[PDB]
């Protein structure tokens, strides 16, 4: 990663997810880079909720979003709740009152709009501090849109959205923290800037920046350094689980870091990408094809072989001489593991998908040809196989075959069967399915269950 700029002293950097749902892969990025910077500097990581509109809290998410960054590796120091801190933003939006930061708007937000448009005061901005500050305590008894809190920023402003910024707003819901205590509420500029002045954020690392930078200014504060990289291509997907059409938070269909664990992608492939990346400026493009590769890295050293055949036909192998007895390392560079042992006494399963007349090689087993619906034995060895330009295929003893499924990424349920030797396998080991993919084990026998990671 680049060095950050005007470090002095300790280095501290914050998380600020909010809990709409768990992590998605966006979610990863930010996570990752600042956990990766706050050790780079021996610094401060800080996890903050924002959890301050309260129709778009989704109470599940507190605890999720702790076991995600578990999950993904990350550290951190403190972690803060905005919710809990209400009073703090009131306290502060006093104070900016009282520096002549801020003013109480009860203008009508189409009037008021027409005015800031053409650089123009409302009554409002004129008022004195006592005067704002009773309008400020009377908020608490107002209704939802009657008024709101204003920063004093610049009329005249070349950009409309950062003219007069709206700092707190009047909301009449039931917040799944703290119920119905509250209707005034922060926006997020706002309480982002109290948060990272009052916990002594150094480095901010995701219009927001030019906003913030008035309210610093008012209070007298020294903004931190601000980072800020290009783009990488939760309500909807909570909206659907309860709706249907997902089975949850790791239905295979989602983005979620659950979803992805789920079908035995690995952390460390996440954090591999990420930090390749970095905190480049311009935009860039990642395909899920990319974290795939370097999911298949890791997998592709570790993950026990074995034969699934999906959609499987089941075929005498018409002529076979005599039992042939098949030895495949469960893993070739893992020796310790040893080798399944394949038993061809007369029928097997093969995969049925595109499987076309003409020779066959079972691997590591005898030569075939398919015809006619008919399976014949040829021969048995690699030159034979040569000869006939035979076509590897994968392969199930018929008579010890048992019963599996996959569930792809679009949550397709595959069925099929995988030899024998599956069975030792438990909940969350990762395999190769030989000339299949990738997959994670879901849930055991009987009837095994995988979803599946890649190619
Ligand atoms: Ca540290
Ligand atoms: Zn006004």
């Amino acid at each position: 990663l680049r060095e950050l700029a005007g470090v002095k002293g300790e280095v501290v950097l914050r998380f600020a997810p909010n809990p709409s749902g768990p992590l998605h892969i966006g979610h990863a990025r930010a996570a990752i880079l600042n956990h990766e910077y706050a050790r780079k500097y021996d610094g401060r990581l800080i996890l903050r909720i924002e959890d301050t509109d309260p129709r778009r809290v989704d109470p599940e998410a507190y605890d999720m979003i702790p076991a995600d960054l578990e999950w993904l590796g990350v550290e951190w120091d403190e972690t803060v709740i905005q919710s809990d801190r209400m009073e703090t933003y009131y306290e502060y939006t006093e104070k900016l009152i009282e520096r002549g930061g801020a003013y109480v708007c009860t203008c009508r937000p189409e009037e008021f709009r027409e005015l800031k448009n053409r650089g123009e005061a409302c009554h409002c901005r004129s008022l004195g501090f006592r005067e704002n500050l009773q309008r400020w305590r009377e908020m608490f008894e107002m209704k939802e849109g009657s008024a709101v809190v204003r920063v004093k920023t610049d009329l005249n402003h070349p950009n409309p959205a950062i003219r007069d910024w709206v700092s707190m707003r009047i909301v009449e819901a039931e917040h799944p923290r703290t119920g119905t205590r509250y209707r005034v509420y922060p926006m997020m500029n706002f309480s982002v800037a109290v948060d990272d002045h009052l916990l002594g954020v150094t480095h901010v690392l995701r219009a927001n920046r030019e906003k913030q930078e008035y309210l610093y200014r008012h209070l007298g504060w020294e903004p931190p350094e601000f980072i800020h990289y290009g783009r990488l291509k939760t309500s909807g997907a909570r909206e659907g689980i309860l709706r249907g059409e997902y089975s949850g938070w790791d239905d295979p269909r989602l983005g979620t870091l659950r979803a992805i664990a789920r079908r035995g992608i690995r952390p460390e492939a996440i954090r591999k990408l990420m930090v390749e990346i970095g905190v480049k400026i311009a935009d860039s493009t990642m395909s899920w094809k990319k974290i795939y590769g370097l999911n298949r890295s890791i997998l592709e050293e570790e993950a026990r072989r074995y034969f699934f055949a999906a959609d499987p036909v089941k075929l005498e192998v018409v002529g076979l001489p005599g039992p042939v007895r098949v030895e495949r390392p469960l893993h070739p560079d893992h020796p310790e593991i040893g080798n399944r042992v394949l038993e061809l006494r007369g029928e097997v399963y093969l995969p049925g998908d595109d499987l076309g007349e003409g020779p066959l090689r079972l691997i590591d087993a005898v030569n075939v040809i398919y015809s006619g619906g008919e399976l014949r034995y040829h021969s048995e060895g690699i030159e034979e196989a040569r000869e006939l330009g035979a076509s590897m295929i994968h392969w199930v003893p018929a008579e010890s075959a048992l019963e599996a499924e996959v569930i792809m990424p679009d949550a397709s349920r595959v069925r099929g069967v995988i030899e024998a030797d599956a069975s030792e396998l438990e909940v969350d080991d990762v395999v190769q399915l030989e000339r299949f993919g990738f997959a994670r084990l879901d849930s055991a026998g009987p009837g095994m269950v995988f979803y599946y990671a890649h190619k």
